[PDB]
């Protein structure tokens, strides 16, 4: 069956026995806690065909979080705007963080992944040698001792809550080394299943793809977990869209260059092969 | 369908396909990567039957990673002795960490917990007001804002790992309330499905039953999320032996006084009914 399935299944779960309750953003979710399903990396590139996803969006972010970023402008000279709405410093200053410049997130993902337990300033500051770099970490494990059962980047810091924008949905990954192919377990404790999940599976799917490139390993599986699996009251409809929609084969991911370091990547690096998605779904927030 | 079935399955696929691998210190485990069980709470508690769980290491080890203690000896004093060999001095010279006194174990669960972030001094040290306190987090969410989807207790601290006797297996726990049920999922990064799996369902369902009661909910359902889940080579002999036995059904637990704060509850709030495990196996 076509992996894409799986997501589409949980979603129509949701709709059918899903907990109705008011949430924080008081429009109202469809929930189900605890999901679990896996997504090969070896022959295709699990890039949902149901709607069209915003690859441009999930390759830029990530090359952003890669290089320890917590700016929102650097992504957006990039042109890709969604951080900008929690960049703001009418944003940043409804957070209690009104003395931050437009687009100083705070210690977000970049800063969690390469500098975790270090004392956030600003974005501009130089954190080099500060903090744990779980980054070169996960590498230096993948290459050195694969077999090792702590291959873990996290970004769940409670004592860094309050100075965050947002607090963090994906709160870790997990790496896995097996008669040479690179799998990726991601935790998720919320998932919008409207518009961040797609996205997030591609996300890392692409960091795990990253990740065995440099290493020298194939992409082997992603395995997705989530803590609140949710639908908006608001995407309802399109939903319902969607879900008469047939999946179409996913699309290969190629690198086009040797790349030696996480660091050195670009967007440039990468093409999709075969990409054909049924049309974008527009859905609200 | 009995839920023990779930982690009986997972014993067999392990077993049929999963991958032969060495560490770097020469021990071969099968592993598989990626797996999820579903444990009701609500009618029942889910310690395992087709072999005894150790249900009073349990209960001890439980409370005392709640008030905060990382000193093995808190531990030894009630008569569970899980954790001495890793308290120690032996063990944490072994560790890179001789000058500890014995039992002080770093900056475990314990310490993670109450005082996540704080600078770890040692197991003596009083850190009061410093860190963050996830488990007054979590219970004040449960309460006031049931329906947060950030109730998390997170045990993974990289910067900590190395002043640790031995780093967490059991990364996070995250809680959940819909319609008067709490429920709890907790992420594994490694799972001994021989010796240690067992133990860690029970963990986390008494958890979960511990909360529900602090904050006048019921218990809903326990999710197990592993990430390494592997049986030692060692191990496969007596499991193909546990594999034959037909789970028997789940005893049922009992907190037997209104306990009001999560650090009030003693072993002796706790029943469990009728717990009829086929016999403990040798591995
Ligand atoms: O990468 C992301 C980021 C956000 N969300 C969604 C999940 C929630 O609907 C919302 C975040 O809200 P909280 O869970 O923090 O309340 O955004 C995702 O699905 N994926
Ligand atoms: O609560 C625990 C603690 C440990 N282990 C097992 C898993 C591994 O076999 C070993 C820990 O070794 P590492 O994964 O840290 O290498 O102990 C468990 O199953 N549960």
């Amino acid at each position: 069956p076509h992996e894409e399935l799986q997501y589409l299944r949980q979603l129509r779960e949701i709709l059918c026995r899903g907990s109705d309750r008011l949430d924080r953003t008081g429009i109202g979710t469809l929930s189900l806690f605890g999901m679990q399903a896996r997504y090969s990396l070896r022959d295709h590139f699990p890039l949902l065909t149901t709607k069209r996803v915003f690859w441009r969006g999930v390759v830029q972010e990530l090359l952003w979080f890669l290089k320890g970023s917590t700016d929102s402008r650097e992504l957006s000279r990039t042109g890709v705007k969604i951080w900008d709405k929690n960049g703001s410093r009418e944003f940043l200053a409804g957070r209690g963080l009104a003395h931050r410049r437009e687009g100083d997130l705070g210690p977000v993902y970049g800063f969690q992944w390469r500098h975790f337990g270090a004392a956030y300033v600003d974005a501009d500051a130089d954190y080099t040698g500060q903090g744990f770099d779980q980054l070169s970490y996960i590498v230096d494990l993948i290459k050195n001792n694969p077999h090792d059962r702590r291959i873990i980047m996290c970004a769940w810091n409670p004592a860094d809550l309050s100075l965050m924008a947002l607090p963090p949905c994906h709160l870790l990954c997990q790496f896995y080394v097996a008669d040479g192919e690179l799998s990726c377990q991601l935790y998720q404790r919320s998932g919008d299943m409207g518009l961040g999940v797609p996205f997030n599976i591609a996300s890392y799917s692409l960091l795990t793809y990253m990740l065995a490139h440099v290493t020298g390993l194939r992409p082997g599986e992603f395995i997705h977990t989530l803590g609140d699996a949710h639908i908006y009251k608001t995407h309802i409809e399109p939903l319902r869209l969607q879900l008469t929609r047939t999946p179409r084969p996913f699309p290969r991911l190629e690198i086009l260059r040797s790349v030696s370091s996480m660091e050195e990547f670009t967007p440039d690096d990468f093409r999709l092969v075969d990409y054909c998605p049924h049309p974008t779904i527009r859905m609200e927030m």
